């Protein structure tokens, strides 16, 4: 009760997990509501919560145009999750551009050609492919679309990315928790979903061909592999799809903290920086409990000094 955020649920197995585990340790009481990115945006710009949490970052002029600051938390990665007669988890291959064609509606079936190409193992079956996509504003959507206009020209061009796109086609569940449940029910289902929920679900999830050619499975390493070589230092915004990396999962974000940068109740900015900085030094295991990546060292001592630079009370004293 005595600091609420909203937003991402990209980012909600983790925050529960810190602050839970922060007031255990004697912490104040954290309540994270889970509304999707956009939601939780249009609420810390209402001033209704204290921070919001978005895996679709704000640039430089869209944060001075609403007093924000805004500052990465953890990297997760995301994954494509199907429901395919005879197909187990991570046993079926995927590709960019096939993801493109499926969402644009072009591929059908499940025996279509371009997925056979990549599967000679698998006996695929002719299911019908049902897409699935997210109904409310998402940061998860905004990284699966970020990523599959960098690999599906059509895709890129006619649909393009964003937290909501005009989808060509499927059926749109609520939360990452929507669409793990109508994928694990419609039969042929394709969904995407951050890592979490695919493992807490225990969905079939694919392997996916990066950029490099390499045949890549949704794990710990491989989201790691992605987030080599971020500028953070440059720019807290920062998109980590496609990334070049031979080893490096394909669909990967980071995602971030937003609050007012003229804090109008101090020790609140002070409760939620506090809440963070202790999850920087204390939540490295519960992180990777969840297979998230979590930020370097390095980056976590950068954050700390632009939050005390940053966000202050009206008077521009920090908070922290
Ligand atoms: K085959």
């Amino acid at each position: 009760a005595d600091i609420t955020g909203a937003g991402s649920t990209f980012a909600m197995p983790i925050y529960t997990k810190w602050a839970a585990d922060y007031q255990q340790s004697g912490g104040a009481k954290v309540n994270y509501q889970g509304i999707g990115s956009s939601g939780g945006l249009k609420q810390i710009v209402a001033k209704t919560v204290d921070f919001a949490g978005s895996d679709a970052p704000l640039k430089d002029d869209e944060l001075a145009k609403e007093g924000l600051f805004q500052f990465p938390t953890v990297v997760g990665g995301v994954v494509p999750v199907i429901n395919v007669p005879g197909v187990k988890a991570g046993e079926l291959t995927l590709s960019g551009a096939v993801l493109g064609d499926i969402y644009l509606g072009k591929i059908k079936k499940w025996n279509d050609p371009a997925i056979a190409a990549l599967n000679p193992k698998v006996k695929l079956p002719d299911t019908d492919i049902a897409v699935v996509r997210r109904a409310d504003g998402s940061g998860t959507s905004f990284i699966w679309t970020n990523y599959l206009s960098k690999v599906n020209d059509e895709w890129k061009s006619k649909v393009g990315e964003g937290t909501t796109v005009n989808w060509p086609t499927g059926t749109g569940g609520k939360g990452n928790d929507g669409v793990a449940a109508f994928v694990q029910r419609l039969p042929g289902a394709i969904g995407y979903v951050e890592w979490a929920y695919a493992k807490k679900n225990n969905m079939v999830y694919t392997a996916l061909k990066n950029s490099t050619g390499t045949v890549v499975e949704p794990k710990t390493e491989t989201f790691k592999a992605a987030a080599a070589g971020a500028n953070w230092s440059k720019s807290f915004y920062q998109i980590l799809t496609n990334q070049p990396g031979k080893e490096a999962w394909p669909v990967v974000g980071a995602t971030f903290v937003l609050l007012h940068a003229k804090q109008d109740k101090p020790a609140q900015g002070a409760e939620t920086l506090k809440f963070f900085d202790w999850a920087f030094k204390n939540g490295a295991k519960a992180a990777d409990d969840l297979d998230y990546i979590s930020l370097p060292a390095s980056v976590e001592t950068e954050i700390r000094k632009q939050w005390k630079v940053k966000v202050t009370d009206a008077a521009g004293k920090a908070v922290a």
